[PDB]
């Protein structure tokens, strides 16, 4: 009565919260439940990883529940038999089996070392010599650090100074990042011309022209840039950097999903998924040029697109001449960002919760 | 034609929100507003000072709006021609026109100095050479200091380090303070034998036998003493000291309300003001012996008592032999402090908000 195939199947993980799409990723990690009402099937998509990554714009809230978890969980996670990308993300480690980045890796390592007052050998555990890192793991590292917790290289939590900006923002419940320019004594929203990564170039200088409007569509609005002083400067740069890093991870994973046929075939032209991807990309449409051009294109096709054509658009949106911008003029009111072409609304980006 | 009476009456600021009761006080500052439905008039008592100063148990929440306000408001308060007690409390100054103490004032100033790393002479401004200080102004100073803000001697907000305990506790919506004893490897709640003031003795080491159970909903309970380590020790000592300071201020003002017949005649009639005084004293009934006894008494008289008799019971409650507390067994269940004589529940103390 014993058989080999049954033994193979026995080992397979049968949690089955839903149809697991793009696991082994950080932000594109997705679950598809099926919900039937009458005779119509509504696919319900749960992408918690992305939404947790975006909640880092409020560091004390990101950290809130985990700071009351002892040094036990980190030590459990590391001792585990097989470490998935989620496990390594919790430890702020390089995530093999997931896309990674080699961009400004030394400046990023130098930042770990300066912020956390740590050695280069320790820096090399976060960002190895292959120079390849996972940007979201690195954001988690810094986001927690602003909240007063350093994830150490031995799985441990060490107490580090809590950033005043994190406490100053913790009241806020909505946020909108955008790009600005200074045309002399006045500040105006501008469309993203550079890519999120290129903000990291030149020692993170281009970050000065990103702003984030925090508020409670929104009210009691406070911009991060008006809270700039000598003491909050570092905290503002890190916050903006973590945002950029999460954007980079998104882009990396999307670029990889364009070529990962296994998971793309698994998505049976779910329009629900392609409008999810539109939400996710809209988060960064105000700070990354590619995601801008991508979101304008999909909204031009009324978001009734299957994932194949969708991640075809992603591939094309990496090039400046894929859509015409110069034409578009952008304004910001009531906490949402609008790009319009001669009174035609080409993209509307709403603020993100937490 | 003109009148000097008219001119005098003209100069009187008329906020007239209600009948103001015990102004020039910190915690007993009250306002009665008359609400009528049918032919029944019900008196509503607002006592926001008391509940504000107990909200200090969660320091970041106490600081939440005030950290967004600039140094503008503190200068503005100091400029005011008539410095009322309310304004002085905002500035963490000593409060004439209101009661004060001298208990361990030397160790308090040394604490101010230690925590805020400030010289003896400006610490003399907070606690003068008179040796008299307002305990609640001092609790505010320290409470804001855990939140990362120092109210300086010149009106000014100076950024100091934010305590990790303040961040740890900020998810908690309820708190129950109580006293404990260590019998072997089991902690048990005990009745308050000492005075609040007497916990400031023995180099504040007596505070270790106090615990505060924080929770939500209670449900997600944590005891502050569970969170003790050498990094959290300072914060735990200050948080406990600030509670003792607010207790002491409460006591100082009650004693004063005993001899202040000028206010007590005005509120001699209202049973709702007895309910409020019971609610207040119940907050410290677990950590102060007088407040314990006082609260046991009024529960015996079923809370239907006038304020004259009320504050006479207060004056009596100062004496150990006034009620027979030795037969009462103390239990802490459902987030709820119970003092009972066999099957008779002589006092129930409930968790405090924030």
């Amino acid at each position: 009565m014993a058989s080999s195939l049954r033994a193979a199947i026995s080992k397979i993980k049968r949690d089955d919260v839903g149809q697991q799409v793009c696991p082994n990723y950080v932000m594109l990690r997705s679950s598809v439940t099926t919900k039937v009402v009458r005779n119509v099937v509504e696919y319900q998509i749960r992408t918690g990883g992305f939404f947790s990554c975006l909640a880092m714009l409020r560091p004390l809230q990101y950290a809130k529940r985990e700071r009351l978890l002892g040094q036990r969980n980190l030590e459990r996670i590391s001792t585990r038999d097989i470490l998935q990308t989620r496990d390594l993300h919790s430890l702020c480690m390089p995530t093999p089996d997931a896309p990674m980045s080699n961009h400004q890796a030394s400046t990023m390592r130098e930042l770990i070392c300066s912020y956390f007052k740590v050695d280069h050998a320790d820096g090399l555990k976060y960002i190895p010599m292959d120079e390849r890192y996972s940007p979201s793991s690195l954001a988690r590292l810094f986001t927690m650090g602003m909240a007063g917790l350093h994830i150490t290289t031995e799985p441990s939590y060490k107490r580090v100074p809590i950033m005043h900006l994190a406490a100053d923002l913790d009241c806020m419940t909505l946020a909108l990042p955008y790009m600005i320019t200074l045309d002399g004594d006045t500040v105006v929203p501008v469309a993203p011309t550079l890519s999120a990564e290129q903000l990291l170039d030149d020692g993170l200088k281009g970050l000065a022209c990103m702003d984030i409007s925090y508020g409670c569509s929104m009210d009691s609005s406070r911009c991060i840039n008006e809270l700039y002083c000598e003491e909050t400067a570092e905290a503002i740069c890190v916050l903006k950097t973590c945002l950029v890093l999460n954007c980079m991870q998104f882009k990396l994973e999307m670029d990889d999903l364009a070529h990962n046929a296994a998971e793309l075939d698994k998505i049976q032209m779910m329009i629900p998924f392609s409008e999810r991807v539109f939400r996710m990309a809209s988060s960064f449409a105000t700070i990354d040029a590619q995601c801008f051009r991508f979101c304008v294109m999909m909204k031009d096709k009324n978001l009734k697109i299957d994932m194949r054509e969708t991640t075809r658009l992603w591939t094309r949106s990496a090039s400046d001449d894929s859509v015409a911008t110069s034409s578009l003029s952008i304004s910001l009111d009531r906490g949402r960002w609008v790009a319009a072409d001669a009174s035609d609304a080409r993209l509307l980006v709403f603020p993100i919760r937490v």
